[PDB]
């Protein structure tokens, strides 16, 4: 993969809410969207959050990444990582976490990136693992079914 990132635009969210390709996908990067996703809940998140990135390869949109939470000379958590189907796998997340950890250290002078992973999403907290994150709390939060989840908080030192 040869990858590159710019600052999401209006362009690319029809693609990005493309995504998700089911319920549980959704939830697990996006907990408060409502199923199916489109364009104005991600574009109503974007306006709330910062830092909306996009990874591009061969000229298509195969990532996205924000800041749900961002406090300067402190921290960043990331928020709604999502990587297109045919991409999952090839290095795009971790392409994307790099770019935004960059992103808190340079914009935010932050010291620690956090991320918050819900226990079903084994690849996620696998690679977080692999990225150097660490696990540091377990919170309850309940899934569109009222059912009890476990949203694994990890985070990592940036520099
Ligand atoms: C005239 C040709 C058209 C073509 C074609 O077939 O040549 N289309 C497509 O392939 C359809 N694309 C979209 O719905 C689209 N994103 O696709 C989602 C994805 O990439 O997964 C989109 C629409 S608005 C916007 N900002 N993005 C239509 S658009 C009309
Ligand atoms: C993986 C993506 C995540 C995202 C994201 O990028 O969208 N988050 C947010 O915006 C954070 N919000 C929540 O924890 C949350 N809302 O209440 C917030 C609170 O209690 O403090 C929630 C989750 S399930 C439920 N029933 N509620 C995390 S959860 C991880």
């Amino acid at each position: 993969m040869q990858l590159s990132h710019r600052p999401a635009e209006t362009g690319d969210l029809e693609t990005v809410a493309g995504f998700p390709q089911d319920r549980d996908e959704l939830f697990y990067c996006y907990p408060k969207a409502i199923w199916p996703f489109s364009v104005a809940q991600l574009a109503a998140a974007i306006a709330e959050r910062r830092g909306s990135t996009v990874a591009v390869h061969d000229g298509q949109v195969l990532g996205f990444a924000n800041f749900y939470q961002w406090q300067h000379g402190d921290f960043c958590a990331l928020g709604n990582m999502m990587v297109a189907p045919a991409a999952r796998g090839l290095g795009v997340a971790r392409y994307l976490i790099g770019v935004m950890e960059n992103l808190a250290r340079e914009q935010y002078k932050a010291r620690l990136m956090k991320i918050s992973c819900f226990n079903a999403n084994a690849a996620g907290l696998l690679l977080y693992t692999q990225l150097g994150y660490q696990p540091r709390a377990i919170a309850e939060r309940h899934d569109p079914d009222g059912r009890r989840v476990a949203l694994i908080q990890m985070d990592k030192p940036l520099e």
